[PDB]
């Protein structure tokens, strides 16, 4: 019963992907972003100048108030309100409603978007790193407690304005080619992974690859770059800036602040090296790579000007909080977040991104010793 799970997932480049959901009754509609990198469920309840709809909770018959406060601090964005519980479906999801914590945001500072389209975020991570503490149930613990659901879901991001499947409790076969590859879900708290070597056009980076891993690594659907420890972006700008030096580009590219263009359909994609990141495998010794293309880290972005150029920015960027593979990492790839059996799964997607003589891949087995040495205690 997948296939009504297809699709579920809209988006603009740069602002997430969202999913249809409804609270409480008579139901009301919101726009919810998808994010593996968080917890909480939370709404806006409250008017704001970027929200266009917001959660009524005296409109709601099921609403109850649980009396305590919350806040979340992101990365970037944050915001604060009110804990609650109220009856919770996913149109274009499993046929079921569900009791669910939900946090009514009153407060927000950059957390909405300007034109994004989505008015809250599903946290879909564990309850270990939920706010204010690890007591309040995320929505996914929720939904599996509730139902018969199975405790799995798989997320289809796609690029190029955009859109992508999130099944809830299976994967779609029709989603991917090729193998799934597993990789461990080190700790439930973030999805948390372990990148146990780095390539960049074939050549390793030859770190300690507990740098990769400094101080975590997460699969995290709601940060749009893919995110490096310092020291390894470092490396990482280095060898992508040796690659491409037959052409120049400010520093404020490379820093994820300018964008570059190109006359439309002459974007040099050679010059521009792929990257590989090796994950820990299933088995003893073995690990698999997975490829990410130029047109999955040269981010799409509006012209500028009033010309019809083509123009990207530097979708890499630097970290103080660990490796954090974000949307433009799980692009054309179909990912598997098993918790039932603490790994997640890469396979190449059937939104697969394009280059003419290059392609994104899942491959393996490799061997890897040592990969127990790659995660930072
Ligand atoms: C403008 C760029 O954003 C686009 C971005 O918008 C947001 C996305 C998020 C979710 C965040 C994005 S992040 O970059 O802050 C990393 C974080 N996951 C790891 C993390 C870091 C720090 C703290 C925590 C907690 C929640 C466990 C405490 C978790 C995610 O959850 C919060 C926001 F406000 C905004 N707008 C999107 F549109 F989704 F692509």
């Amino acid at each position: 019963s997948f296939v009504e799970m297809v699709d579920n997932l809209r988006g603009k480049s740069g602002q997430g992907y969202y999913v249809e959901m409804t609270v409480g009754s008579p139901p009301q509609t919101l726009n919810i972003l998808v994010d593996t990198g968080s917890s909480n469920f939370a709404v806006g309840a409250a008017p704001h100048p970027f929200l266009h709809r917001y959660y009524q909770r005296q409109l709601s018959s099921t609403y109850r108030d649980l009396r305590k406060g919350v806040y979340v601090p992101y990365t970037q964005g944050k915001w604060e309100g009110e804990l609650g519980t109220d009856l919770v479906s996913i149109p274009h999801g499993p046929n079921v409603t569900v009791r669910a914590n939900i946090a009514a945001i009153t407060e927000s500072d950059k957390f909405f978007i300007n034109g994004s389209n989505w008015e809250g975020i599903l946290g879909l991570a564990y309850a270990e790193i939920a706010r204010p503490d690890d007591s309040l149930e995320p929505f996914f613990d929720s939904l599996v407690k509730q139902t018969h659901v199975p405790n799995l879901f798989s997320l289809q991001l796609c690029g190029a304005s955009v859109g992508g499947s999130m099944i809830i409790g299976g994967i779609d076969h029709s989603l991917y080619t090729g193998s799934l590859w597993y990789t461990p879900i080190r700790r439930e708290w973030y999805y948390e992974v372990i990148i146990v070597r780095v390539e960049i056009n074939g050549q390793d980076l030859k770190m300690d690859c507990k740098e990769y891993n400094y101080d975590k690594s997460i699969v995290d659907s709601g940060t749009t770059n893919l995110r490096l420890p310092k020291k390894v972006f470092e490396a990482a700008v280095k060898s992508i800036k040796a690659a491409s030096s037959t052409e120049k580009f400010p520093d404020g590219f490379w820093l994820g602040e300018q964008l570059v263009c190109w006359q439309a359909g002459t974007t040099p994609w050679n010059i521009f090296p792929v990257i590989s990141l090796y994950l820990m495998g299933e088995v003893t010794n073995q690990s698999f790579r997975i490829t990410i293309l130029p047109q999955q880290y040269l981010r799409p972005v509006e012209d500028v000007a009033t010309s019809q150029d083509d123009c990207y920015k530097f979708a890499i960027s630097q970290s103080s909080t660990g490796t954090v593979m974000g949307a433009v990492i799980m692009e054309g790839f179909y990912v598997v977040f098993d918790r039932a059996r603490k790994r997640i799964g890469f396979a190449v997607s059937a939104c697969h991104v394009h280059d003419e003589f290059r392609t994104a891949a899942v491959e393996g087995p490799f061997v890897t010793l040592d990969m127990e040495d790659c995660g930072y205690n």
